């Protein structure tokens, strides 16, 4: 029955492991979205400034 | 018996954070879904505001085109 414990907690040790090994691959990903959506917002902001400085210009020669 | 309950000590131990570990899981994956909506939503509007770039070239050089033609 200690054998029983200690083939437990072995077990118990692995699937925690396991789960830990996910959740740091998780949070990698976590942070990889969050660079790539702040990368998507300057990029959209951008892109709108230079849509209304095109036509900002446009507008600018009547 | 004693060295019985410091295993016992290690189990409870163990058996809460797999217990925290599976539930970090669960909201990290709800996060991951979240930053991906997220995500795909902003690049739907800078795809958008491209299609409107590309049109406004076209219509520009549509002037220059057509006056070559007069």
């Amino acid at each position: 029955s200690m054998k029983q414990l200690e083939d437990k907690v072995e077990e118990l040790l692995s699937k925690n492991y396991h789960l830990e090994n996910e959740v740091a691959r998780l949070k990698k990903l976590v942070s990889k979205l969050e660079k790539q959506l702040e990368e998507a917002q300057k990029d959209y902001s951008e892109i709108e400034g230079k849509l209304e400085q095109f036509w900002h210009d446009y507008d600018k020669l009547e």
